[PDB]
């Protein structure tokens, strides 16, 4: 048996050695004990820990490392060398693995908030929250979220990923029966003769034509990663075959139909600008390549709408730091899109108001922001219909910040 005598801490500067004794809950002198100790260093159940002191403030790298002292016959001294490391603010929150629940109800739930500082029990409390829901998997749950952590910007990114809970005597004869089926929409009944033609092998003159509107019938039939596979199958059998280019712009198409709304996933949405872009890497001179121009910049348009609409959310609650930063990553990721001048004078306008309720000291880096936002406007889009809406709000922030 051990009692405590003395408690030292050697590197704090955010706490002083005061609070940091009274969060650790020996009192000289104490029986020691190493339970309690491991506790109310590293995380205890009610988050008065020494390291969720530190973690709930943004010191995400804390960390402390005890030595442990027998000063003569009963006698324990406790040292603990301290490392506070930078602060740290919460950066991008995205969520995943919704396919049926909206994003806004997850987001709703989280204490996470972009641009607050960051805390470790704020991800704990959020998962808590999910749970509690019961539209997922808990120990799915208990797993995540993903984290990025970025030194250099002092910012942790975080991925809340979800996981919810709930007739023919040849070839050439079964390829016609599928063409009419075909050309009258009976869609199911060509696949099955499209099929039948590969009875009789898949070497023979209707075999390539077969495989290529087998696809083009499950995509008819809306069977769209069915008809996707098959474009594969086309592309990798039949590789000089001169319709190639034409079968990865419609395996592509496969995706762009499965494309789901903003609320949801958004996997099949980067699948389908993955095989656009893909198609256009290979076959840049092909006829379709405009189309699929098109089709890349509607599904981005897509992505940077779904971040747009976490920034309103974020606005309409009044959250303008998460506003803010929610919308300049609109524009940092997706500068070629519809949204990209509507988020900087978004980010502006949450900026400014975030520095109307801040503190004095920290209100100049906020207006700065939104001026450098401003310079940015003017050069990326020059004849922005949102100028004169954006001249407003730069006046504002730089008439404040020389003050």
């Amino acid at each position: 048996s051990y009692y405590i005598r003395n408690i030292e801490w050697e590197g704090n500067t955010v706490f002083p050695d005061e609070a940091l004794t009274e969060a650790l809950g020996f009192k000289k002198g104490d029986p020691f004990n190493r339970k309690k100790l491991e506790e109310n260093l590293y995380g205890n159940k009610r988050s008065t820990d020494v390291s969720s002191l530190y973690m709930n403030r943004g010191y995400m790298l804390f960390r402390a490392e005890p030595t442990i002292r027998v000063v003569g016959g009963d006698s324990l001294d406790l040292h603990f060398d301290v490392y506070e490391g930078d602060v740290f603010e919460f950066g991008t929150i995205n969520i995943v693995g919704n396919q049926k629940t909206k994003e806004h109800v997850i987001r709703r739930e989280l204490y996470t908030i972009p641009g607050q500082t960051f805390s470790r029990d704020a991800i704990q409390e959020s998962i808590r929250r999910l749970a509690q829901l019961n539209y997922f998997n808990q120990e799915a749950l208990a797993a995540g979220p993903e984290v990025q952590i970025n030194p250099e910007k002092k910012t942790v990114d975080l991925t809340y990923k979800v996981e919810e809970v709930g007739r023919h005597s040849s070839p050439q004869e079964a390829f016609e029966r599928a063409m009419e089926f075909y050309n009258q929409g009976k869609y199911d009944r060509a696949i099955e003769y499209f099929k039948a033609v590969f009875t009789y092998g898949r070497t023979h003159e209707w075999a390539a034509d077969a495989q290529f509107y087998l696809a083009r019938a499950y995509y008819q039939n809306k069977e769209y990663l069915l008809a996707a596979s098959e474009y594969e199958r086309f592309i990798q059998i039949y590789q000089i075959d001169p319709r190639v280019p034409q079968a990865e712009y419609e395996r592509a198409m496969c995706y762009y139909k499965l494309s789901p709304p903003y609320e949801l996933d958004q996997t099949d949405t980067r699948k389908a600008i993955e095989a656009f872009q893909l198609f256009i890497d290979r076959y840049p001179n092909h006829e379709l390549v405009d189309d699929a121009t098109q089709k890349i910049r509607e599904l981005r348009a897509k992505l940077a709408r779904k971040q747009y609409e976490a920034a309103r959310l974020y606005e309409r609650r009044e959250l303008y730091e998460a506003a803010a930063v929610t919308y300049e990553a609109v524009f940092d990721a997706y500068p070629d899109t519809p949204w990209a001048d509507d988020a900087l004078v978004g980010a502006m306008r949450a900026y400014i108001a975030y520095a109307e309720q801040s503190v004095r000291a920290r209100q100049p880096e906020r207006y700065r922001r939104a001026v450098e936002l401003y310079e940015r406007l003017l050069q990326i889009f020059p004849d922005s219909p949102l100028l004169r809406t954006a001249e407003e709000l730069y006046t504002r922030a730089r008439q404040r910040l020389t003050e």
